[PDB]
């Protein structure tokens, strides 16, 4: 399979799913180099962040655990389309281009954390990951060009 991908199977219920561990998505289907790529994210930080303070709140307080339970809750609203990236983006995103509903504009190799960079040209233009972690805290990344 295409790159970063390997099949798995579900603890719950037994079929196959496909798993990616640079970008850390998951999903049932079966899956399927650009210089630049253009994403959106929604950074939920924590304690241990390299800066832990945001628009949002002066002293980010919150644990790592806690990143992830938000981040989490976040992946599923926007896969059941109960609510959409850019909104939640928008509202609960730790970065600032949250004004710009996550988008961080084209970006080639060499620009960001390796982490954040791995996982965006991992991704298909479409394609949301799953948790990314870096030095800033939690992403889900978009990946829309
Ligand atoms: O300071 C931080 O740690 C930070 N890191 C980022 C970020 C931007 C693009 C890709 C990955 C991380 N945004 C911020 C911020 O507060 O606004």
């Amino acid at each position: 399979l295409p790159p970063g991908w390997e099949k798995a199977m579900s603890r719950s219920s037994g079929r196959v799913y496909y798993f990616n561990h640079i970008t850390n998505a998951s999903q049932w289907e079966r899956p399927s180099e650009p210089a630049r790529v253009r994403c959106s994210h929604l950074l939920v930080k924590h304690s241990q962040s390299r800066r832990p303070s945001s628009w949002r709140q002066e002293k980010i307080t919150r644990t790592k655990e806690e990143a992830l339970e938000l981040i989490n809750g976040y992946i599923q609203k926007i896969k059941s389309g109960e609510e959409d990236f850019e909104s939640l983006a928008s509202q609960f995103s730790d970065c600032s281009s949250a004004k710009a509903r996550g988008d961080l504009g084209a970006f080639s190799r060499g620009q960001m954390q390796k982490p954040f960079e791995d996982a965006s040209f991992a991704l298909r233009t479409g394609e949301m990951s799953g948790p990314v972690f870096t030095d800033s805290g939690i992403h889900i990344i978009l990946r829309t060009e």
